[PDB]
């Protein structure tokens, strides 16, 4: 569990999305593992606009945050789950860390703010779904 709140929009992990995520639906993508609905409160996140590949994410499974090395987005295989079957998963960021299923969510941030949410891992690995090209979220 864990959301990007900025300005009016909510960004969540498309499997995880409630109810209300689907009736104030902004933009989804399966493939990114992506949705945003809109708010009626006004959310302060600072989006990364960056090419940054060093920060921190947060971990649930181990109530504590963690600097990270990262890859550059990218189209990354994911095994078939409960969710989505076995395809590509674009725009996806990869670091060695622990993640375990109910660390999804869990925001990685740059100097210049936050760079995504956890969406993949195992084997001592963290996948991250990218929303630094997103530039309508701060517009
Ligand atoms: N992006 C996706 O398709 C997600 C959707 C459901 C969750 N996904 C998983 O990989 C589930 N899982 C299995 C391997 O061990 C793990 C360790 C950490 C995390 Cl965050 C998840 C897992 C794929
Ligand atoms: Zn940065």
């Amino acid at each position: 569990s864990g959301a990007i709140y900025v300005g009016n929009y909510r960004v969540v992990n498309r499997h995880l999305a409630t109810h209300n995520d689907w009736a104030n639906l902004v933009w989804e993508d399966s493939s990114r593992d992506l949705l945003v609905s809109s708010t009626t409160a006004q959310g302060c996140d600072t989006i990364a606009r960056c090419d940054c590949q060093t920060g921190v994410y947060y971990c649930s499974s181990r109530r504590k945050h963690y600097p990270v090395s990262f890859s550059k987005p990218s189209l990354i295989f994911v095994e078939a789950s409960e969710y989505y079957p076995a395809r590509y998963q674009s725009h996806l960021m990869l670091a060695v860390g622990h993640s375990e299923p109910g660390d999804c969510g869990g925001i990685l941030r740059c100097q210049h703010g936050v760079v995504g949410i956890v969406s993949t891992g195992g084997n001592g690995l963290v996948g991250f779904a990218d929303v630094r090209d997103l530039l309508w979220l701060d517009e």
